[PDB]
């Protein structure tokens, strides 16, 4: 069968890429979706779409309707969930994917540095799995496939 | 991928063409469905299938036999739902199907006039998009699947 | 045992008191919960707790949030779900609670005139009864309990 | 009567003010919680399965425990109430928020408006988003008011 | 620890009451609930609530629109349910109780006698405990709460 | 759009293929599943494969646990069902199947003869569409692809 | 508040009754629920119910019928399950009820001794909580309550 | 129409491709899945993609991440399970599959050696199908596509 795949995350590094690429090569029958990864499209789609807000929190809030639709409708089409962190950024919204994968029955993937473990705590408890690296994540993709 | 979307609204007004024309302009991967468009079709189905009845409120209510099970097997195969509202008729078929979505967790973009905000306000506050028009609703189409 | 009962609809006439009171003169082990009656507190809500909005789709959206909390939190506590319809005011909102009940599985008695029997037809089709008055909808109420 | 759930950080005791706030209007709310001791919340995993050998085990076993209390309290819970501060990581805070709105349990976020943006998918969903603890119980008061 | 168990079956007769009577004997934590025994009231409460029907078809469906009321919200009460099948009748409505409690994770005990084994095989198969008579599913009801 | 329909009912006759054929003729996007259609072959099952069993009520039940098992796989497949009834025969196991489709929310139509009414009152209450022929079903499939 | 807590695990020693008195002593506002402690009860209540049976696996099965009944009655009362597996005995029936808590969202802890770490170790990493001792549990059942 | 089978079980034998060949030759529509076969492979794969870890329950708990995620991507993928049970080994694992696809609703075939039927009666009584060989099975699974 086929497996469709949610990569949460931080849009700001290529880490996505890497991950599609790397399982192209083993020639995985799994097919990625994931947010908009263009971070000025996505702050701003909400004016782009039901016109300019008069402020800030508006224009924040108009913009995560969007991203939000967007977000539900793959995730509903996602088999499992892989959610990568980095030390940058807030990244409420990653821990908000993976909390959402793990309340829905989706396996989670997690690849996180060392580093942040202990404010990670709670969320890596409750994945499948925790990594360090996507070349770590991508041995567990393998694994599922693989016969010896 | 595939997506099953269903257009909910008014079946008076021919609101559902412009919408299937222009996804099939950008051909976003959607296939659409709905109820019969057919007005006068569709208020007499029951009579047609079952027979003429005693009375006014049976006839809706064996017509509505046949469009609720149209509706429920077509939804039933809805990833998400968009649903428009237009400044005449009762159209609480219309807020029945926005909220039955809403009610089953899929995503949900609600199409109205901005003059009608208020008698929606309680439907569009828990949608995930509300726009003013169609175009509107086909640039969060196509959001779904932009790389940038 | 106990039920609770949320009394969904027009805000603007005072059938719920009507059903109250008749509930309490049989002795029905039910108890009614809905939305906040008074209109003007209602429309304001959102203002009265966030603060004065810029606009009128704003101000009502922010109403929708507190209203569409009590709601949620008051409808999760109920058994089932009466839902009456009346000649004015477009009550998309009754639509959608209606329909949510039916979403949830929770069952519900519809109260319409039978002269807007044609617009409700589907959303009737799917309750569990749907009835002209009051006092039918009492008479399922006591129903309910009766062993003879 | 109303369980509820207050999520976010434990470093401060704005739980405390709800608490008081709530009971002073006689509002039908027990409010449920995480452990509120922080040292005793880190280490409670090497209180019950004793010392770890390094501290990501020492830190998964504590979650073990508190990712249980959590699990028992939230299901317990009608809805919940989330607040972030400018302070810490707060993941586990947005993690709870984002099981609430999972499962359909209702959710008041409060949140600072310096915070909008880091937060802005996940106020987008929740029912209220609010700025003060005032601003929330103003929100719970309504849930019983009658005009 | 109380529990509420929904009493499927025939009202024709009376196995109900040797239920609740040997249940009290035995002072076990449980209430039980059950359709309306009284077959004319629960035949004709279609028309004594929405007056009388155009012909015997539409009389039957408004007293199922109430029964059927009755039903849900009992049986959403219900922590498990007895179903009793006897000689007489076609007793279909005692299946789709009985599947209905199935379907929904809900615990069900079958009393049939062996000579209908063979029409009732699958549904029996589907039960938790079937046994041919009240005493049995006695026995079954206070193993629930002994010690030894 | 391909649809996957459980034909629940007696299998001592021969009424799946007339909708099987007229169906295919009017080339609808269906596949028909049910249960073994050779009477003999489902009576004898259980001693087929479990072996010669002291009674029979064991071959009964072992009959039933593979029945069960075929019934539940495809039922799990199916995206609704058409149950029929007839004059001859219990039918409790059609009974069964009709009220777990509607249980799980799977649309159902149910075919019966008029003067069979008042017996299946509760459950042709429940279901989404009740009709007395073959083709009076088959017109209400139709309706599901039609577009005027 | 009240929480009703499943004990699960072999039925030949007393290790529940520890259980039961320190969280007595404790005074934690905790009701404990489980299967019969009575192990020739448990074995021969199918037979007790029903007729003696042909050979030893219906003696079993009728056995299971009843004793699966109470596990199910039971477990949808329970809002957590304590798993307690030991050196003696197969306990299929330990590691059933343990799975079927974390298949259902039960939370789960399991009490297991160390030696026991690689056959329990699928089992394990799925619990919420996996101590060897009584001991060990009675503490995280206390932090449930534990204010400092 | 094509179907997707969970083999669980002991990973020591080879008991999965006797299923898997006669099936083949059958030209089922089913496509099997399971836990990787390897049993070496499988106790380290936890420190293959982690690292070696510092003792023996990190070593299995870092391998059961793995596992265990393997085992919800495809169980999540499959129809229904069957699970085979030999005399050698603990066997929880195979026990913790089978009950996880009863409490998921996915229908169940137990293949175990008669021998073993009392340490296994409670699992097998929720079963659809307990036989004591794969041929046994393999009649199962073919009967569900037969015509006669």
């Amino acid at each position: 069968m086929e497996f469709i795949v949610y990569l949460a995350g931080e849009i700001h590094s290529n880490w996505r890429e890497e991950i599609k690429e790397k399982t192209k090569s083993l020639k995985l029958p799994i097919t990625f979706v994931g947010p908009m990864e263009n971070h000025d499209r996505s702050d701003n789609i909400g004016e782009e779409i039901m016109g300019v807000q008069p402020n800030a929190v508006l224009k924040d809030d108009k913009a995560s309707d969007i991203n939000n639709f967007r977000t539900a409708v793959l995730m509903n089409k996602a088999d499992f969930v892989i959610a990568l962190f980095g030390e940058k950024y807030k990244q409420w919204n990653t821990a908000m994917d993976a909390s959402y994968a793990i309340a829905k029955g989706k396996p989670l993937i997690i690849i996180r540095p060392e580093s942040l473990h202990h404010p990670l705590k709670e969320l890596s408890n409750k994945a499948n799995i925790t990594v360090e690296t996507v070349n770590q994540a991508i041995k567990a993709l393998s694994y599922l496939f693989e016969t010896e």
